[PDB]
């Protein structure tokens, strides 16, 4: 597993227990600035090693299992440079409200295609979503915990306030096979939004429900390295 992203990523073929519905999720805390600073909100979220290592200096505030279906979301706050409450979606299987205008939030697990071919994944932010896909540019196969801080350059990723807060990644897959994926997710202020959707060259479709999709596999001893 090369850490590089690629057209054509690596995947993984789990052996005899059953991959268990969903991506693991990790929310993490993100603090406003001091009040009376200019912007009000922290540039943090954008040091170079926040998604690596500096996120996980601010307060844990859940693990979860079991992430699935549709992720989207959209959370309007009322004003900017306030913490608000808000809830995320019910497919996040996390029923206690958070501070929804200023959160880090990351998921991780394995993509199974339904089709081989050319998957095109579309994303949106407000504030930040960069995209790990593939073994050794996400995690290596049922070797994640060893693996999980070494991600590579990302597949995709979006920030508002960019030209656009858009990015496609277009990657070929074998259907069947679990390919590793890592989303890490923050908003910095006010409003917040995550897309994730794909299309594929079978058909006009779009995919949003990731009910089918999304999967988490134990580590194993020897690890489950892609054996088509
Ligand atoms: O529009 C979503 C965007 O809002 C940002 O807050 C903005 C701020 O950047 C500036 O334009 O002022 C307005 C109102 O005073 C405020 O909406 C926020 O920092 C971003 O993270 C986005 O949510
Ligand atoms: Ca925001």
């Amino acid at each position: 597993a090369s850490k590089d992203p690629t057209t054509f990523p690596l995947g993984c073929s789990p052996d005899i227990t059953t991959p268990k519905k969903g991506l693991s999720m990790e929310l993490y805390s993100y603090d406003f600035r001091k009040k009376g600073s200019y912007p009000c909100w922290d540039a943090a979220y954008l040091d170079p090693n926040y998604p690596r290592t500096g996120y996980k200096s601010h307060r844990l505030l859940a693990k979860v299992d079991g992430v699935t279906g549709n992720i989207n979301f959209y959370y309007h706050a009322t004003k900017g440079c306030t913490p608000q409450l808000g809830h995320l979606p019910a497919s996040y299987n996390y029923p206690k409200p958070l501070t929804m205008t200023n959160f880090t939030m990351l998921l991780y697990g394995y993509f199974r295609p339904k089709v081989t071919g050319f998957h095109t994944f579309t994303i949106s932010a407000d504030d930040l979503l960069f995209v790990n896909f593939g073994a050794g540019n996400a995690f290596d196969c049922c070797r994640r915990d060893s693996s999980a801080d070494h991600f590579g350059n990302y597949q995709a990723y979006a920030i508002w306030g960019s030209k656009t807060a858009k990015d496609e990644l277009t990657v070929h897959l074998d259907a069947g096979v679990y390919y590793p994926i890592r989303l890490f997710y923050n908003n910095r202020d006010n409003d917040g939004a995550l897309s994730f959707t794909f299309k594929t060259e079978s058909n006009e479709n779009t995919v949003s429900d990731f009910s089918e999709y999304f999967f988490s596999l134990d580590d194993t001893e020897e690890g489950c390295p892609g054996l088509i």
